[PDB]
């Protein structure tokens, strides 16, 4: 019973059970799943492009630190026009500051922009106050 979110035509947002639920990864059109939890299985490795990547949901974590090797593969499913779901493990935290990092960095929207796009397609989203704090300050030399 869990419920992805949509982000872009190409990029939804959910828990590790939509990561387990091979019918509606089927129905969803996923090509692609980025795993961004801690000893998440991926359980359908021939059918799928997997990338994991470990993330513990912590303050202290900094999840900017894991920006590249994320990005680079939710474009490659874009490019490949197909469909990433990056996905943890509750999917409100790790993955929900991943995404929003992700779109803050491919089209230099703001933070609250960003926030609001992806609570409004995932409304359980809730991450931790670290997260929180780390993608209120990110790209802001960049942007000046």
């Amino acid at each position: 019973a869990s419920q992805v979110g949509v982000i872009k035509p190409w990029l939804l947002l959910g828990s590790q059970d939509a990561a387990h639920d091979l019918d509606t990864l089927k129905k969803n059109k996923v090509t692609h799943i980025l795993n961004v939890a801690y000893g998440v299985e991926n359980a359908f490795l021939s059918d799928f492009t997997y990338k994991s990547i470990s993330i513990l949901d912590l303050p202290e974590t900094n999840i900017l630190s894991y920006f590249p090797e994320c990005f680079e593969f939710i474009e490659e499913a874009k490019r490949k026009d197909g469909v990433v779901l990056v996905h943890s493990n509750a999917g409100v935290s790790r993955a929900a500051a991943i995404v929003i990092g992700f779109l803050m960095n491919s089209e230099q929207t703001s933070f609250t922009s960003a926030f609001s796009l992806v609570k409004n397609a995932r409304p359980s989203i809730c991450p931790n106050s670290g997260f929180m704090e780390q993608l209120r300050t990110y790209q802001e030399g960049k942007e000046s």
